């Protein structure tokens, strides 16, 4: 005879609450959809220094969750006529046209598969002209689509030409037409004088007050910041897409489409899929050294299953991030942490919590 949202908060303090402690993490919001239902949980505070309490208003780093804003920005693009997946870079981006690079297409780009892309541009590359000197002078590896390497500069380039189609820099394609179109109020690219006193510092592995950095292509790549209530609204949009205009509509399905497989990991948009139920290990091994830091050689998707769950981790220096969501159950978590503790952790906990709830 208890209510839901005690019944979400007492599994949630069982769950997340003791990771604060573990791992030394000044705040955290924690958030559940269920059936249209939102339930807000927050923890400890947004700044250490200024006793500020992690609350709705609180802005966090997404880091790599970014990627999931960028997949969508190229999913409108898309069904818009904008761009197809088929093109090669160069088609937008003048400047590239009949260079290496200009041989990967956008899907190759924005599905980290060009063969010859790191995590990491090198530390040197931070203007619009060292980037594409950086493309320009860019030469093929391993056979273009071949092999998977989890890449800022791959999915960065992907989404400079989504930019690039709709005649807008990037940071006004989400601020102006990606946010409003999903309903996000306080969703930033560039977190605006107003509202830094929102703006959580993250903290690093010393305890540290960091904020990130400006880099190449940041912001398609790990760039946004947003708040759990924008977060709770973006999954969402994710699990009823059908209630959006066909625009917005579309560009959320296209995210979903499995592209390729490595082992039981489907790569989708932005978004990592998996067969549902899934097993923890399987959600586990998505996140492994190998997966996430080396290249791997990419399958057709051969089982293609009936019904999937979706997942993506985010880190910045100062920040964690976590989003799933299942369809089928109608239910998604998104935690937000202003200090990175290891993905496994985050995984297990969303797995325990969802799996527990009525
Ligand atoms: B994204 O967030 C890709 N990603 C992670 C980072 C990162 C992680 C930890 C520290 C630092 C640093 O000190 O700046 C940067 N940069 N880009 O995805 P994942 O790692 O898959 O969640």
């Amino acid at each position: 005879n208890t209510p839901k949202d005690q019944e979400i908060k007492k599994l949630v303090d069982q769950n997340f609450k003791p990771l604060l402690e573990k791992y030394d993490v000044p705040g955290m919001a924690v958030g559940v959809i269920q059936n249209n239902k939102k339930y807000e949980m927050y923890y400890g505070l947004q700044s250490v220094q200024d006793k500020k309490a992690v609350n709705s208003n609180t802005i966090f780093e997404l880091g790599s969750v970014s990627k999931l804003f960028t997949a969508t920005a190229g999913g409108y693009a898309k069904n818009k006529g904008k761009i197809s997946f088929d093109d090669t870079p160069g088609k937008y981006w003048k400047e590239l046209k009949n260079t290496p690079i200009d041989q990967v297409n956008l899907l190759q780009l924005a599905t980290y598969t060009s063969g010859n892309l790191a995590l990491q541009f090198p530390d040197e590359v931070q203007t619009d002209q060292q980037v594409l000197t950086f493309f320009k002078d860019w030469k093929p590896k391993n056979p273009i689509g071949e092999y998977r390497q989890y890449s800022n500069p791959s999915i960065g380039l992907f989404g400079k030409v989504v930019a690039l189609s709709m005649n807008k820099p990037f940071d006004q394609v989400l601020e102006k037409t990606i946010f409003p179109a999903l309903g996000l109020k306080h969703s930033y690219v560039n977190v605006p004088k107003t509202q830094m006193q929102n703006y959580a510092f993250g903290y690093n592995q010393e305890n540290q007050p960091i904020r990130v950095n400006p880099g190449p292509l940041d912001a398609p790549a790990y760039g946004v910041k947003s708040t759990l209530p924008d977060m709770l609204s973006f999954i969402h949009a994710n699990l009823n897409p059908q209630k959006y205009p066909t625009d917005i509509q579309r560009a959320i399905n296209e995210t979903h489409q499995g592209r390729y497989q490595v082992n039981t990991m489907y790569q989708a948009l932005g978004w990592e899929e998996f067969s549902y139920p899934a097993t923890l290990q399987t959600l586990l091994d998505s996140n492994s050294e190998q997966i996430v830091m080396k290249p791997n050689k990419v399958t057709a998707i051969s089982k293609e299953p009936s019904v999937k769950m979706y997942h993506k981790t985010g880190s910045t220096s100062g920040f964690g991030t976590y989003v799933v969501f299942i369809p089928k159950e109608n239910i998604g978590l998104v935690m937000l942490t202003n200090k990175r503790i290891p993905n496994e952790e985050r995984i297990k906990a969303a797995y325990v919590v969802l799996n527990a709830i009525k």
